[PDB]
């Protein structure tokens, strides 16, 4: 059954404080909730195509609009905006006004060069690697580093 | 808005995992669960009250078909049942048929004395304190350790 992201936030955040005492060093912060994103993810994906109607694909904008209208909307309570595609189409852009995961939270003295979110490009990378798709994921735009909205660029490298 | 559990019990896999790196030490796992659990309850509880319907109360019984009710529901998507109410009125336990943080989990072997769930008896008891109510929360039972429900007891201590 459906639930509130209130406890789901609040432990992420209690995650993201003991790795701040795990290392002491935000840039090693960034690097074990991506890597930890990517485990999650590759584990997540199974479910996710258990329940849902995609079955075997490897079509990039159909991807995007299943992570942002389906994935997104599931797991988390949101349904992100896709923009600013490449020329190519091997590149978008989720747009997120608001990031469940950083309620209640407020980015500290020193703390800029954290990326708070980042466990979510490691599940999404981790996830597609599952389908036959090398992405990257990053974090260009925070609304807790001042943005007007928090943006996830995805670039698709290849297939696998 | 509403969201599925999966990513969140992935994400406390996460930090049970990361735990038991840290500490290599089950017990120690279970205590750090707690006072995380216990940290998030203090805050989350803002959250409840703000949300919810009633006010400023102290009763115990109430506060059972509350806990079990309204915010087990509002935060992890289940409502288990209260059951075995001591004769004074002062213990009850909360009997949850599914755990939603145990699933995709496989206990291992030795770390029988893991409490893999023990952030929620933190959180009971922080979100409780807060309210003026003194509390003891712990697991009795856990489906992931071969019983058939997962059991909380709840001892009311004394007025704050
Ligand atoms: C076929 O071409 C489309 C297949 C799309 C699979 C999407 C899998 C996404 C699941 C994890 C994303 C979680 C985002 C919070
Ligand atoms: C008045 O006597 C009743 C007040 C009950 C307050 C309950 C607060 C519980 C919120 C945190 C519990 C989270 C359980 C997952």
């Amino acid at each position: 059954k459906k639930m509130s992201s209130e406890l789901f936030t609040l432990t992420y955040g209690a995650l993201v404080t003991q790795l701040c005492k795990d290392y002491e060093n935000d840039e090693d912060v960034n690097k074990q909730l991506d890597r930890m994103g990517y485990n999650i993810g590759v584990r997540l994906i199974e479910d996710f195509l258990a329940r849902s109607n995609v079955g075997r694909c490897h079509d990039f904008r159909e991807t995007a609009d299943v992570i942002a209208k389906v994935a997104f909307k599931m797991y988390l309570g949101i349904t992100p905006s896709i923009t600013n595609w490449s020329p190519a189409g091997d590149e978008f852009s989720l747009i997120l006004e608001n990031n469940p995961l950083v309620d209640f939270v407020e980015l500290p003295d020193n703390h800029s060069a954290l990326i708070y979110s980042n466990l979510l490009c490691g599940v999404l990378r981790g996830a597609l690697e599952m389908v036959q798709m090398a992405v990257e994921a990053k974090f260009v735009q925070d609304t807790l580093k001042g943005d007007g909205v928090t943006e996830i660029r995805m670039r698709f490298i290849r297939r696998i």
